[PDB]
Parts: C-alpha cells; sequence; structure tokens
C-alpha cells in the first residue's frame, strides 16, 4: 500500500547512526523533508515487523502501541545566518509508545503531536 510505503519513507530508520542533529540533518535531506522545510517529523528504529504489529478501506483506526520504540523527532530550529535557507534540526531522542493511524493492518500516519 502506498500509504503505508509513504508512512516508512517518513517515519521509519532501522539503524540510526548518532541521533543527534548531525543525524537530522542528514536523514530529513535524504527523506527529501526539506526545501520546503518540514516542521517536525519522528523516526522510529527498530524492525518493520515491530511497527506493523501495531496494527479498510480509507478508514482509520488511532492506536497507541503496547510496547515503547526507540524514535528520533526532528524539529525545525532557528537557522544560522550563515545559510538561513537551509533547514536546521534540533534532535531529541527517546524511548517512547508511538501513536499511528492504522489502515487495513499497517500504519499511514504517525501523530507528531506527541512529539512536540
Amino acid at each position: 500500500n502506498s500509504r503505508y510505503t509513504h508512512f516508512l519513507t517518513q517515519h521509519y530508520d532501522a539503524k540510526p547512526q548518532g541521533r543527534d542533529d548531525r543525524y537530522c540533518e542528514s536523514i530529513m535531506r535524504r527523506r527529501g523533508l526539506t526545501s520546503p522545510c518540514k516542521d517536525i517529523n519522528t523516526f522510529i528504529h527498530g524492525n518493520k515487523r515491530s511497527i506493523k504489529a501495531i496494527c479498510n478501506p480509507h478508514r482509520e483506526n488511532l492506536r497507541i502501541s503496547k510496547s515503547s520504540f526507540q524514535v528520533t523527532t526532528c524539529k525545525l530550529t532557528t537557522p544560522s545566518p550563515q545559510n538561513i535557507s537551509n533547514c536546521q534540526y534540533r534532535a531529541t531522542a527517546g524511548f517512547r509508545n508511538v501513536v499511528v493511524a492504522c489502515e487495513n493492518g499497517l500504519p499511514v500516519h504517525l501523530d507528531q503531536s506527541i512529539f512536540r
């Protein structure tokens, strides 16, 4: 499903290096979440099977996972004058239960609000 694979593109990174500001700068860029800059974005780590397991037709049910996941949240921050155009991110990494919308047994959206 395209909603699900879009979810993976925006919110899944199996094995992250660093999980710091530098990590956020890199991954937001390569997942196409810059130009224009996305305001906040959280990545869930670990294996893909465990995320799918949190969850017809275009109806979505909101679910919080029963176990926690390693996550890294990238939040848009105050740009430096030397590259005001570029997207500057602050990373917040943690072990959190995640809230997703499930459609047909697959996660298709992440509730970004709880990581704000």
